[PDB]
DNA sequence: TTGTCTTCAACTGCTTTCGCGATGCATGCATGCATGCATGC
């Protein structure tokens, strides 16, 4: 009953994406008409936008104004008739219960099994239960359990990374036995920064534009390793060997190593150096409300 | 107008004997991820 961290599958469910964006293709089409193929998949779902440190949102203010009734029941009824009848020549070629699909989601209902519900099978309901009983003993703070499930679990032939934050929280509540955390954190860092589509990121991805978990994760608890000293310069570095460059919030980082260098003329230049990159993180991202705050800080510093 | 030595000044040649010693721009194969097509059961 949890998402599965596996790439899905193959079967029908190309076919009916298919005929979903086909026919979403034909009644947009006649619908600019009256308002006067992986690939058509593809430009279908291509043609559109793809006192605390909150990454604050965009609201609105110079947005956009009102429309009044476009649709009856006679004149959708036109923009329907025709599309669903170009519809009527794959859907020939199409299966039986891809035929039904498309009928009822045309229909505008909705399925009520999921794509993991219906791709059966020894080998996947055995993973399912697997990655259940991971999911369930680190919620329960059961550690042990837990790390000899992930290790299970990645020796499958079928499980991509997608659990990594299965080990930098569950190898993290395990001093035990093994290299860790940091370990971990690193590591998929270093593998998976360069070049050496679905099914797909926000907590992984490749190169070339923004990569949240590795990075940003080990990018501040390595600074957190340095809270357990009160190393930086390392951390500044390495840090210090951009670029992504619009990584503002790591521009963050940099200025609180910084600021944790800086706790005679040296420690200037440390502070210097963090007024520096606070501003070149005004870059964007958007931070640290008052960097007078920050700055009041510099000042106790300055003392 | 015209003779010509007059003058300055545009071209132009060499230099002690031996060994150790090309740039840019278009074409296409290369790599990787995702749809399609062919073999088999």
């Amino acid at each position: 009953m949890f998402e599965v961290p596996i790439t899905l599958t193959n079967r029908k469910f190309a076919q009916r994406r298919k005929l979903k964006y086909q026919y979403i293709n034909y009644i947009s089409r006649r619908f600019d008409r009256i308002s006067k193929q992986q690939k058509k998949r593809r430009r279908e779902r291509h043609w559109r936008s793809v006192s605390f440190e909150i990454w604050r949102t965009v609201s609105s203010q110079n947005k956009q104004p009102i429309n009044k009734q476009k649709m009856t029941y006679h004149n959708f009824k036109k923009i329907e008739k025709i599309p669903l009848r170009k519809m009527e020549i794959p859907l020939l070629h199409c299966t039986k219960e891809n035929k039904l699909y498309f009928q009822s989601i045309s229909r505008g209902l909705e399925p009520l099994k999921t794509s993991t519900s219906e791709v059966r099978n020894y080998r996947t309901r055995h993973i399912v239960t697997l990655t259940d009983l991971l999911h369930l003993n680190v919620s329960r703070h059961n550690w042990s359990l837990a790390y000899k499930i992930f290790a299970t679990l990645i020796r499958i032939p079928g499980v991509q990374i997608k659990s990594l934050w299965g080990i930098g929280v569950e190898i993290l509540d395990n001093l035990s036995n093994s290299s860790s955390g940091l370990d971990f954190l690193q590591w998929m860092c270093q593998i998976y920064s360069s070049k050496s589509r679905s099914i797909v990121p926000p907590f992984q991805t490749g190169s070339r534009t923004h990569t949240a978990k590795f990075a940003i994760t080990y990018l501040w608890s390595s600074l957190i390793n340095c809270q357990k000293s009160m190393l930086i310069d390392k951390i500044s570095e390495w840090v210090l060997t951009p670029p992504f460059m619009e990584d503002a919030e790591v521009w963050f980082i940099y200025a609180s190593c910084h600021l944790l260098k800086a706790d005679i003329n040296q420690v200037i230049k440390h502070i210097h150096y963090v007024r520096t990159f606070l501003k070149i993180c005004l870059d964007k991202g958007g931070f640290a409300v008052p960097s007078r705050l920050i700055e009041n800080q510099l000042k106790s510093f300055e003392s």
